[PDB]
C-alpha cells in the first residue's frame, strides 16, 4: 500500500487535452493485473501542473472509481501555498484514497522552518496519511533529513518519497525516524540502489510501461534478493534513463501510446510533442526492456 | 520606462495576511517621490506564490489605482500552465498596466521548444508588452539566449529580466536581439555589472527600502558614470546580499516595517517570520546604507 512498486501514472488525454476515461481504465486494469502496489494519481507524471484543481479532483475521483477497490490510490496534493495545500487536501477527505503525496513548495524557496510549518499544518487538518515529496531539481528547495526527522514525529506524516538520487539520504533519514516510517525512491535509475540501502519502494515513472518487471524487482529487493533484482534492473535501465530524454511525462506518454495502453500521447502546454530523435531513443529502450 | 530602477514591490499585509491598502499607498508614494522608474506588482517579492489569481488581480488593480498615473505599473503574470498564464494575462487587458512580467514555467521543466510555445501563445492572446523572466534557481528551468533570440521576434515580447547573475548572458542575448530589446538584471548584487555590460536597468528587491539610491545609481549607469554609480553600489552591497539572508521577501518585508514604510511584516505560509539573528543582520546592512 505504501511499499513496493507504486506507479506515478500518466493522465491520459484526448487530442483536445481532456482526460480520456477509456485510456485511464486500460491503465488501471493493467496495473491491477501486473501487481503494482498502488497508484499515485495526478503527481508530476500525471501533469499536476497543467490541470486545474477541479480537473485534478475529477481525475483522482475517476481513478478511484475505475480502481473499484482493486488497488490503493494516493492523490497528489502539493501546492506552494500552505492554505491551498490544506484546501486541496480537504477535497479528498473521506474519498477512498489511502493517503497523499505532498511536494515541498516550489518557486518560493522556503527555509527549513517554513517546510516544517507547511507540512505540519497540512497534516493537522486531515486524518489522511501524508507522504512528503522532495524533488529539488523541480522545486528549488531541498527538504533536509533533520527536517524530515522533525516531521516524522507528526502522527499522520508516514513517509517520504526522495527524488534527489542522493543515496546517502536513505540512512541519514532512517537513523532519525522510527522503523515504520516509509522511505520511497522518486528516482527510477537509482531506485534499486535506494531499496538495497534500506528503502521500502519506489514511486516510479518506468512502472507506467514495465509494471510487471518493476513489481517483481521491488518484491525481490524487499526479500533481500538483490542480485536477482539487479538482473531485471539492467534490462530496465535504458528506460530508467531515456524516459527522461525529453521532459517527463513526454517520453512515457509516447511509450504508453506505442504499446497501445493509451489512445493518444497528447500533453498540455508547456509540454510539447516528442521529437523524432526522442521516439527513436525511447523505442530502443522499450526494445531493450523486451516490451516491443 | 522599462529602463532604470524598477522595484519588485512587496505586497504589504495585515496580521491576517491580507493586503494592507494604507501600507501599499505609502509604498507607492515613496517610489513616486524617490524616482523609481516603474513598479512590478505581484512578482516573486510580492508573494505571487501565496496569492490566488483573484487576490493577485486585486493587488495589481489596487496598485494601479494608487499609482494614479504617476508611475508605470507592470503586472507579474507568471504561470506554469500556458492556459493559466493566458487567463491571468487577460485579466489585465485594457487595464492601464504598461506590460507584464512573465516567468518561465516552474516545476514542470519544459524544453526550450516548450518555453517558445508557452511565451508565443501568451504574447498572441494580449496586446500588452511582455518581459520574459528567467530565474532557474526558483523554476528548475533555464531560458537560454538562443531561445530568447527566437522569442524576440514576436511583436510584443520586448525584453528579458535575467536573474541568474551570469553576466555572460547580457552580450550573448544582445548579439541575437534588436537594439531596442530591453535587458534587465534580476539580481541586485550583479545589477550594476549587468548595466555596465550593456544592460538597460534592474528589477530590484533592494529598491524597496533604498529607492532613492537605486534610482540614482541606475541614472549614473545610463550616463556612463560607472565609477560614481559604484560608490552607491558599495554602500548598498550589504543590502544586495543580506536581503537574502533568509528567503525573500522575509528580510525586505522586515526592513520595510523597520523603516516605517509598512504597518506589519506579515507573510503567508510557507514564508515564516524573520529570525532574531536575521533582524540584526538586516539592521546592520540598513545602517551601512545610511537609511537607519
Ligand atoms: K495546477
Ligand atoms: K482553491
Ligand atoms: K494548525
Ligand atoms: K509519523
Ligand atoms: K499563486
Ligand atoms: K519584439
Amino acid at each position: 500500500m505504501f511499499t513496493g512498486s507504486i506507479v506515478a501514472i500518466v493522465t491520459p488525454m484526448d487530442e483536445k487535452g481532456n482526460v480520456c476515461r477509456a485510456s485511464l481504465k486500460k491503465l488501471i486494469d493493467y496495473h491491477v493485473a501486473s501487481g503494482t502496489s498502488a497508484i499515485v494519481s495526478v503527481g508530476t507524471t500525471g501533469e499536476s501542473a497543467t490541470l486545474n484543481h477541479d480537473e485534478h479532483a475529477d481525475v483522482v475521483m475517476m481513478t478511484l472509481d475505475l480502481a473499484d477497490g482493486r488497488i490503493p490510490v494516493i492523490a497528489g496534493t502539493g501546492a506552494n501555498a500552505t492554505a491551498e495545500a490544506i484546501s486541496l487536501t480537504q477535497r479528498f477527505n473521506d474519498s477512498g484514497i489511502v493517503g497523499c503525496l505532498t511536494v515541498t513548495p516550489y518557486y518560493n524557496r522556503p527555509s527549513q522552518e517554513g517546510l516544517y510549518q507547511h507540512f505540519k499544518a497540512i497534516a493537522e487538518h486531515t486524518d489522511l496519511p501524508q507522504i512528503l515529496y522532495n524533488v529539488p531539481s523541480r522545486t528549488g528547495c531541498d527538504l533536509l533529513p533533520e527536517t524530515v526527522g522533525r516531521l516524522a514525529k507528526v502522527k499522520n506524516i508516514i513517509g517520504i518519497r526522495e527524488a534527489t538520487g542522493n543515496l546517502t539520504r536513505v540512512n541519514q533519514i532512517k537513523e532519525l525516524v522510527s522503523d515504520d516510517f516509509v522511505l520511497l525512491s522518486g528516482d527510477d535509475a537509482s531506485a534499486l540502489d535506494f531499496m538495497q540501502l534500506g528503502g521500502h519502494g519506489v514511486i516510479s515513472v518506468t512502472a507506467n510501461v514495465a509494471a510487471r518487471d518493476m513489481a517483481q524487482m521491488c518484491k525481490l529487493a524487499a526479500e533481500g534478493h538483490f542480485a536477482e533484482a539487479r538482473v531485471i534492473n539492467q534490462r530496465l535501465m535504458p528506460l530508467h534513463n531515456k524516459l527522461f530524454v525529453e521532459p517527463n511525462p513526454i517520453p512515457v506518454k509516447w511509450a504508453c501510446k506505442e504499446l497501445g495502453l493509451v489512445a493518444t500521447d497528447t500533453l498540455r502546454l508547456p509540454m510539447t510533442p516528442i521529437t523524432d530523435s526522442g521516439r527513436e531513443t525511447v523505442r530502443a529502450a522499450l526494445k531493450h526492456a523486451g516490451l516491443l
